[PDB]
């Protein structure tokens, strides 16, 4: 809409209170107009219809129980707008400042979040399994990480492709948690995940097998269920992405951590450089190391860390 940029208030999914820029017309509007083309927040009201309608407040306080989901949708949308741009020198997804467009109340009791090609869509869990899934900064963060993707190496959901898609949202999702500072961790989605049960979450990169999750290659998922594993193989990159950044010693061989900025760096890279649509582990090794070398030097640590990495969890 067209109105004049206003800040609100509000209380998130986890009852934490921020501010949020909003537009005035008449209502006060979920748009933020400070970042790129806007980031604009709708309503589902519980239907699968999308977008919704903009999300509409009275008076600029979004302290409802029905609010909170639509909160930190916002909220978070730019946090994640804020690390591309001043880690990565990314302007929104696209690059090019594109406005970011999210749907919270999306359905009935469903535990789920997505990237549809389009924009982002929340669940608000059933209330066991997920609180509202917004409510999670790194899920957030992955999502919105899928549109990157999609215009970068615009990695097929399938197979390894798949998988590295995944870990590549895992990835990014984890270090947009990093960067705002909120309790971070190498965990995914602890802040909404099975709210009757503390310290568990999705999925877990420092160990994946701690969830049933491969951290081999050679414990690689094979068969077609999840679209031949994405959110299962997708640990094997995890683990790898984990052990370049923090070290350690898996399956007997020894990884020389180079922290988080460094690795986010690297695959970012990768990402935007040498990924296609059809990258396997192998190819995803190849970028990787390539992109070490183009930043840091064929004989650094860098490189070698990465190699270490790839060879802990089987990818040649
Ligand atoms: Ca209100
Ligand atoms: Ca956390
Ligand atoms: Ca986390
Ligand atoms: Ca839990
Ligand atoms: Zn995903």
């Amino acid at each position: 809409i067209t109105g004049t940029s206003t800040v609100g208030v509000g209380r998130g999914v986890l009852g934490d209170q921020k501010n949020i820029n909003t537009t005035y017309s008449t209502y006060y509007y979920l748009q933020d107009n400070t970042r790129g083309n806007g980031i604009f927040t709708y309503d589902a009201k519980y239907r699968t219809t999308l977008p919704g309608s903009l999300w509409a407040d009275a008076d600029n306080q979004f302290f409802a129980s029905y609010d909170a989901p639509a909160v930190d949708a916002h909220y978070y949308a730019g946090v994640t707008y804020d690390y591309y741009k001043n880690v990565h020198n990314r302007l929104s997804y696209d690059g090019n400042n594109a406005a970011i467009r999210s749907s919270v109340h999306y359905s009935q009791g469903y535990n789920n979040a997505f990237w549809n090609g389009s924009q982002m869509v929340y669940g608000d869990g059933d209330g066991q399994t997920f609180i509202p899934l917004s409510g999670g900064i790194d899920v957030v963060a992955h999502e919105l990480t899928h549109a990157v993707t999609d215009y970068t190496a615009g990695l097929i959901y399938q197979n390894e492709s798949g998988a590295i898609n995944e870990a590549i949202s895992d990835i990014f999702g984890t270090l947009v948690e990093f960067y705002a500072n909120k309790n971070p961790d190498w965990e995914i989605g602890e802040d909404v995940y099975t709210p009757g049960i503390s310290g568990d979450s999705l999925r877990s990169m420092s160990d994946p097998a701690k969830y049933g999750d491969p951290d081999h290659y050679s414990k690689r998922y094979t068969g077609t269920q999840d679209n031949g594993g994405v959110h299962i193989n997708s640990g094997i990159i995890n683990k790898a992405a984990y052990l370049i950044s923090q070290g350690g010693t898996h399956y007997g061989v020894s990884v020389v951590g180079i922290g988080r900025d460094k690795l986010g760096k690297i695959f970012y890279r990768a990402l935007t450089q040498y990924l296609t649509p059809t990258s396997n582990f192998s190819q995803l090794r190849a970028a990787a190391v390539q992109s070490a070398t183009d930043l840091y030097g064929s004989t650094s640590q860098e490189v070698a860390s990465v190699k270490q990495a790839f060879d802990a969890v089987g990818v040649k």
